């Protein structure tokens, strides 16, 4: 899926990192060095996420809870537990 | 300190947890499953804690921030950033 200003402006489903190439993924070559949004480095520094605090990413292996935190592991990420970014599912 | 049903019906300071003898702690027997009240099982499901949403208790490990929520390490728990339940060095 394309994203991003080369892609077309579109967002990632699941809000995953849109690369600077305009390609959406999960691994650093979207979301490190390479991204251009829903980096890995633009997780909030109180580590909300969710919709009440405008959708923003979280860091390297952690994933938005449906309780509006950012952390890595089954409890943030594992599906009904994991509103975005969910990996461990 | 005493607090609760045996002890005067006081909250603990620092809002620690209450046994179920009316004494103040923070381990175990106290906020565990000895505990009457400000437990480790009362953490609100949206963590947050403060006077707003009138004082709840964290989980285990957990303290209140001066920023009204609960959660795990220096951010929550070191000294000028906790307001309650402060347990980190
Ligand atoms: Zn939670
Ligand atoms: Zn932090």
């Amino acid at each position: 899926q394309r994203c991003g200003s080369q892609g077309g402006g579109g967002t990632c489903p699941a809000l995953w990192c849109c690369s600077i190439w305009g390609w959406c993924g999960d691994s650093e070559p979207y979301c490190g060095r390479t991204c251009e949004n829903k980096c890995w480095s633009g997780e909030r520094s109180d580590h909300r996420c969710g919709a009440a605090v405008g959708n923003p990413p979280c860091g390297q292996d952690r994933c938005c809870s449906v309780h509006g935190w950012c952390g890595g592991g089954n409890d943030y990420c594992s599906g009904s537990k994991c509103q975005y970014r969910c990996s461990s599912s």
